[PDB]
């Protein structure tokens, strides 16, 4: 009821104002497990490839924030090999004014700008801390076999 025309209003938000390089709506017609695909940003080791995320809303939602798992592998700090995402408004800071297109820009950015202090994976984090070069040119590899 609440947890329903929430979502159903975020989704008729998008289904008039789209957005430019995110994508993103229900799978099938289960209004609470939505699929999404975003572009790596053009500055970053993901540039041009595609991601695609899973999206699970809780049912007392948007007073509990959404599951958010990435489908695709990605070679990140802050994201593991299940495709889980270390993200602070996922969790701590989430909160009933956020929408799901807030997320999707604040994870946008989070390939651009990780956070090694969140090590959900401790040898890209060490490796992305002291030879960037090395972490930069095996993220662009795993674009090319996977973020396809």
């Amino acid at each position: 009821m609440s947890s329903s025309k929430r979502i159903a209003k975020e989704l008729s938000d998008l289904e008039r104002d789209p957005p430019t390089s995110c994508s993103a709506g229900p799978v099938g017609d289960d209004l609470y497990h939505w699929q999404a695909s975003i572009m790596g940003p053009a500055d970053s080791p993901y540039a041009g490839g595609v991601f695609f995320l899973s999206i699970h809303f809780p049912t007392d939602y948007p007073f509990k924030p959404p599951k958010i798992s990435f489908t695709t592998k990605i070679y990140h700090p802050n994201i593991n090999a299940n495709g889980n995402i270390c993200l602070d408004i996922l969790k701590d800071q989430w909160s009933p004014a956020l929408t799901l297109s807030k997320v999707l820009l604040s994870i946008c950015s989070l390939l651009t700008d990780a956070n090694p202090d969140d090590p959900l994976v401790p040898e890209i984090a060490h490796i992305y801390k002291t030879d960037r070069p090395k972490y930069e040119a095996t993220a662009r590899e795993w674009t090319k076999k996977y973020a396809v």
